[PDB]
């Protein structure tokens, strides 16, 4: 089970929903027994922009700065940024994460993205070796909770803005499960802007509700690792049997293994029934 | 035609394939006319968080401060932070918005994410009334130079990262597409860091070659919003006759208007023969 919990919060204002909404988490798992820590970017004052100063000391090949290398070794032999290692420090010791934060340009919020960028370095978050469902975190399990300004109905198949579950794609697979992430449901709240007084209350409600058997919940579906030749040789592509089982398939695997077929319906949104 | 072009580069490293890329784009366009541009954000030492602080004066509502309405306001009464508006007069001369940098996690860069936060105001960039193809950048075109860490196989629709078409749609449908822009094909330089020497020297002469003829291509498809009740009542859905119509087509009519139907093949990487 899980009994400690960090909330990532990318919001700078304490009177906004996404605030409303970790306080609710927090005092919701809190009641329930799990640890809470959080991890407020704004009020930390966070630093998004990865550069040669997130290495505390000599570099393998300053002329030529590489981040990737040079972070994995600032990693490995214990030169990483200070505060870099704190928020790693949080990870290790998180059982569940939640990503509370408001959908900004169909993504999220830059201060948030550079704390991915500068958090997650090679070896402690991923490897190639072990990637996705084999990758370090995959005893944990990670929750987006957004919140937009536009309403359900312009995310849906026909909706203007196109589907949802291609916007979360990039993030809650090419991050989150790369890692090895099992990820949740994520908790969308659509138009808060445009959200009566009392509903807003039953959505803070309702969250709590779904925190309090949260570690229970069934995982989003993602194309196990499997079904693929892992090797530089094979091109990391799917393996011809699996191909070959597939191609009767009506449906695609995912969103992002649609191969060319239908995706599965909220295949980023709702787990398989 | 196009005389203006902007380059917006997200790398830190002078030394890196992406300065290079800048760096070719330039001398290229240059040397056919162009009047070129530049946004080198990490050079700029730009900064990528929203803030309530872009807002050169007094706020509407200090004491529930929400981005969107105050910094619209701002942007209308003329107190945007300098910063941010010098960027966006960068963004009324160009014809032609070039975006070179490194895939990272499955996306931009957060410094660049930032960027778009920041100068992407409302009013400025989109009208809502003027969405995607009535936005106000639809007389000018914006492409995205790329290069990755990972081989195109990893990409291709077996790859195990995914198709690399679901990774570009929520930036060049949500954000360029969004503002009116006509997206180019994007130019897709994989696992860089794996390419010999004299290869690397013809990705720099292929990206030149491009250019010139750059402004004759023919952009990405979207689905028009001709295709829409753009109003709140209809929540911005797709019309019935539309629908109707399009329930005897094969394929959807993009990535994210994919319908639960097949997507059309390379939608967001190479446009319609
Ligand atoms: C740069 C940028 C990009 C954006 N891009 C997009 C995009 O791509 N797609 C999109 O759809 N939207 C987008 N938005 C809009 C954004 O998603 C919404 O403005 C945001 O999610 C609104 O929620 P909030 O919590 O930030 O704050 P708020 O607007 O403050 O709203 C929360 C509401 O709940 C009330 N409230 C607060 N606390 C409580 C409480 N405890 N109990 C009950 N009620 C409470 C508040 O009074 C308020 O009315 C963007 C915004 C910005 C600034
Ligand atoms: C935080 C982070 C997240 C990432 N996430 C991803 C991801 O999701 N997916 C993915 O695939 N990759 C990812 N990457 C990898 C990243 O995309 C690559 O490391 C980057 O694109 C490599 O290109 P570069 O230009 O930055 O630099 P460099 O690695 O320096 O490589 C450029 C190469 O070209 C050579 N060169 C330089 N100038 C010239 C010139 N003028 N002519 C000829 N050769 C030249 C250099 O010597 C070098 O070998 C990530 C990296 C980071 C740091
Ligand atoms: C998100 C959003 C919605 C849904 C609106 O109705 C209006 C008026 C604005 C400005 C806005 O930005
Ligand atoms: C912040 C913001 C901007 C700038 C817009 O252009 C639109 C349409 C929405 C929803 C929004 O919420």
């Amino acid at each position: 089970v899980g009994r400690r919990a960090l909330i990532v919060l990318a919001h700078s204002e304490r009177t906004s929903f996404n605030y409303a909404m970790k306080e609710a988490a927090a005092a919701a798992l809190k009641k329930k027994g799990w640890e809470v820590v959080e991890s407020d970017l704004y009020a930390m004052n966070f630093n998004p922009i990865i550069s040669r100063k997130d290495i505390t000391g000599k570099l393998k090949d300053p002329a030529n700065f590489q981040y990737p290398a040079e972070s994995v070794l600032a990693y490995k032999e214990g030169h990483l940024s200070p505060d870099i290692v704190a928020e790693q420090k949080k990870l290790e010791a998180a059982d569940l994460v939640i990503f509370q934060f408001p959908l900004q340009w169909f993504g999220v919020p830059a201060i948030l993205k550079g704390w991915f960028e500068r958090v997650f370095i090679g070896e402690f978050a991923y490897t190639y070796a072990a990637m996705y469902d084999k990758g370090p975190f995959r005893s944990k399990k990670a929750v987006l909770s957004i919140t937009t300004g536009g309403s359900g109905s312009m995310y849906s198949l026909q909706g203007i803005h196109g589907d949802m579950n291609v916007i979360l794609w990039p993030i809650q697979s090419g991050i989150l499960h790369f890692c090895g992430f099992q990820v949740l449901e994520p908790q969308l709240t659509y138009s808060i802007g445009h959200t009566p007084a009392d509903a807003r209350i039953q959505i803070l409600e309702g969250w709590k509700k779904r925190l309090e058997n949260i570690w229970d919940e069934t995982p989003l579906y993602f194309a196990p690792s499997s079904l693929f030749d892992l090797n530089f040789q094979a091109g990391f592509l799917m393996k011809k049997e699996v191909q070959d089982e597939e191609k009767n398939k009506k449906f695609g695997l995912s969103v992002g293994h649609h191969l060319g077929k239908s995706i599965p319906t909220d295949n980023q949104i709702k787990a398989r029934k």
